[PDB]
């Protein structure tokens, strides 16, 4: 196979991973080199299979997941506004799980005061329990967990608390930075995905030199793209991922 | 020439650079397959270019700059203690130039008041100077600058401050996580070079898959790598690097 060898080759030396630089390969066998042109990013902004901002549409309680510093603090605060821009801030809450940091409660405590809107700090389960029931009115309540590094014994701690009682369902989206080595970034996902992710927030696109092996580990482990971030200014440095967009940047090398 | 392609390809597939790769591969034109068992980790390891603890023998006004999330200011609270553990606290003093972060001065006042240091922040370069002559008779005064993108138009507002007047050396040590893209790292460094830089602190060991990228930048831009930390525990996660075990490490792969 002439032509799938040669892309497969490109593809991987653009940092897409085997697995994905295989499948978008496998299509020179389907599609015209004119129609691939389109035909590529389409298949690759299609596997990011994002989901509109369904935060806002939907609300909940959304809790953001991730390594240390990737930046769940500042996208919290991001989504935040985000929400409260469209509905109001009565109808946002925030919550940290992170009783590490000295002191998380006052950095996220001021954006309260900044957005207007409630926040607590959960010291254990039986207190984010109270909490979100007692959060109950609002249409969004987010959720700051600890950062920690993905092999983290304590891990499972700020994780499993997330998923326990089936009767406060809650929504974890992966918070995972663009500069990330392929191999890291799947790392972080293996051990984070022990429990169920909702989608990912991809950070620091003004940092990345490239997209590709960070949208490739989110295809291989079927992780939704949700949000990405492109810089340090709270709100507005958030997009919904415009996946067709982030594809044709990632393919450009290949020109 | 056979066995040097071998071990450049290995090298390659081993995440080390194409200019490392290459350096080390040329070892096997100087030595027995025996002898190179030796020799490749610590041809490696001189490379890398360790000079103790410099922090703590020299002392002086020492700044860490990198990017965004990397552990400037935990790894710059981990090297006060140390100082401090020899020597004495009252020795220590810190300021930040980091105006950005929601309150920057409390988590490092929190870290003063717990290390027994006192802690200033300057707004601008005049302040800065008045601090650092205030802080005179200390052995050891560190800067945590704020964490920006390497391609961030304010980046160089930071690091001209740290360089400016010409009586107050001031030795800046780039800080980079080991979880990072090798060409994001290289882009790190050429940005931050704008000014003289003294060394190099690789964080979240930890976190990382392999060194191998991350060494071989240091290797290329020829900064000497002074320090390593491997979790979030301060003070005792930081240590002197260990540039044969740490050679040794990356290169456990080909094996
Ligand atoms: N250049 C850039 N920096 C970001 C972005 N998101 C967060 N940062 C920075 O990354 C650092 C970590 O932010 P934080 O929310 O506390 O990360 P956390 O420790 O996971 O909560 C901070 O300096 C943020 O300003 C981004 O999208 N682009
Ligand atoms: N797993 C691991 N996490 C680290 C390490 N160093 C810093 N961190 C974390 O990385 C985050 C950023 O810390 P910080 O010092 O504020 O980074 P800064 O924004 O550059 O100052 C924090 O969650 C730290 O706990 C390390 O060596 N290993």
């Amino acid at each position: 196979d002439p032509v799938g060898a040669m892309l497969e080759s490109k593809l991987l030396e653009a940092e897409f991973s085997p697995a994905v630089a295989a499948k978008l390969a496998a299509l020179s066998q389907h599609y015209t080199p004119a129609e691939l042109v389109r035909a590529l990013p389409q298949s690759l902004a299609n596997m990011l299979d994002n989901q509109g901002d369904d935060i806002v549409r939907q609300g909940g309680v959304v809790a953001l997941v991730g390594p240390t510093g990737v930046g769940k603090t500042t996208s919290l605060a991001k989504l935040a506004a985000r929400f409260a821009a469209h509905h109001g801030p009565e109808q946002v809450a925030l919550i940290t799980t992170d009783h590490y940091r000295i002191g998380a409660y006052e950095q996220l405590a001021t954006y309260g005061k900044i957005m207007g809107c409630p926040v607590k700090q959960a010291h254990d389960l039986n207190e984010l329990e109270q909490i979100l029931y007692q959060f109950r009115n609002r249409k969004l309540v987010l959720i700051d967990t600890a950062g920690m590094g993905q092999r983290d014994m304590r891990l499972y701690q700020q994780l499993d608390n997330l998923t326990a009682n089936s009767r406060i369902p809650i929504r974890s989206y992966l918070v995972l930075s663009a500069t990330g080595q392929r191999r890291v970034l799947q790392d972080a996902v293996n051990h984070f995905k022990r429990i169920p992710l909702s989608g990912a927030v991809l950070t620091k696109l003004d940092e990345s030199v490239s997209l590709a092996g960070a949208l490739s580990v989110l295809i291989q482990s079927g992780l939704p793209l949700s949000y990405v971030t492109d810089g340090q200014r709270v709100p507005e440095d958030m997009k919904v991922a415009d996946t067709l967009m982030l594809a044709q940047q990632a393919l450009a090398t290949l020109d």
